[PDB]
């Protein structure tokens, strides 16, 4: 019970920060991810024998792809821990648990390919599941996991707080679907501003812990400049092999996702900022104001893409 994780001091500092880099050493990163439940939950939340093999079968089940692999689901994680830490009472103990969990688990199994391109191929999953289909499968990959012997983490937890627990973890997994973030950040916008916003509400929290969702998912458009420019590299390296994928199929792919199209980039770049980024930031900034450093970092990164269209980079 007596041991605590320490980071070095530039990391034990800069971890606080919501544009903290977990860096290239991925041997930290099951480290970087217990320092944060025990200072986000408490050292009791979890038995560290569990919780360490729980992680280490959720780094397996990810797969070596550019993007959505192990780094991307512990920088996901670390956006949620400095949204929790701003926003210190605003959340139950249980949120704490699920969500950091939830963040971590939010990807499993990930191939490098949407939605869209599992149901043009006629994926098994896209059978199983008719919408959110990799998200209903990133959530079956949590409870899988779960249930293996020695990996129930939640095992302290009463019958019904484990039931709300995996709730909160199921549809925070579901709000990861980006097709699914734009009414959900609309009807928060319409909450917002006819004051009708009530966070006792359970379904009113369920559309924030969405949103933030959305937000820690995204957080590749919240970090410095070279974090942001070198991750979309990697974002870019997996829609371009689905792109490749969809010519396979004999459909042309959406510009975005076309390699032959590299040039159209920053101008997509703006769209999904001006689209996506700026709106969901902004949304989340007036429900939960600590969270503006994510807003500010986002418009910066914005107006470094209006510098690479300028030719000024
Ligand atoms: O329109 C799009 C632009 C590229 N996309 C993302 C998504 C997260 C982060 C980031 F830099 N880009 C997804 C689709
Ligand atoms: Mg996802
Ligand atoms: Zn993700």
């Amino acid at each position: 019970g007596l041991m605590q994780f320490t980071l070095p001091v530039r990391l034990c500092k800069e971890i606080e920060l919501f544009h903290f880099d977990i860096g290239p050493f991925e041997n930290m990163w099951p480290g970087i991810f217990v320092y944060m439940v025990h200072r986000s939950c408490g050292t009791s939340c979890f038995e560290l024998e569990k919780l360490c093999r729980f992680i280490m079968s959720v780094k397996k089940n990810y797969r070596r792809v550019p993007y959505h692999n192990w780094k991307h689901a512990v920088t996901v994680a670390h956006c949620m821990y400095a949204i929790l830490q701003n926003n210190h009472t605003l959340f139950t103990d249980l949120e704490r648990k699920g969500l950091l969990i939830a963040c971590l688990c939010h990807d499993l199994d990930h191939r490098g390919f949407s939605n869209s391109y599992l149901q043009k191929f006629d994926h098994p999953l896209a059978a199983l599941y008719s919408t959110s289909t990799m998200e209903q499968h990133h959530f079956s990959q949590t409870v899988s996991i779960l249930q293996l012997e020695g990996h129930n983490i939640f095992s302290t937890l009463s019958s019904s707080e484990y039931e709300q627990v995996l709730e909160i973890i199921r549809k925070a997994i579901i709000a990861t679907d980006l097709a699914l973030y734009f009414g959900n950040r609309k009807q928060l916008e319409e909450m917002y501003q006819t004051g009708s916003l009530n966070l006792n509400n359970q379904s009113h929290r369920d559309r924030v812990i969405g949103l933030m969702m959305t937000a820690c998912d995204l957080c590749s458009v919240t970090k410095l400049w070279p974090v942001t420019k070198l991750t979309a590299n990697d974002i870019y390296a997996e829609f371009w092999a689905e792109g490749d994928e969809m010519k396979k199929l004999g459909i042309q792919p959406i510009p975005m996702m076309d390699r032959d199209k590299k040039d159209e980039v920053p101008q997509g770049q703006l769209g999904f900022y001006n689209a996506v980024a700026i709106p969901c930031y902004t949304t989340l900034t007036q429900i939960l104001p600590p969270t503006e450093p994510l807003l500010k970092a986002c418009r910066d990164n914005l107006s470094q893409w209006e510098k690479v269209i300028r030719g000024e980079e």
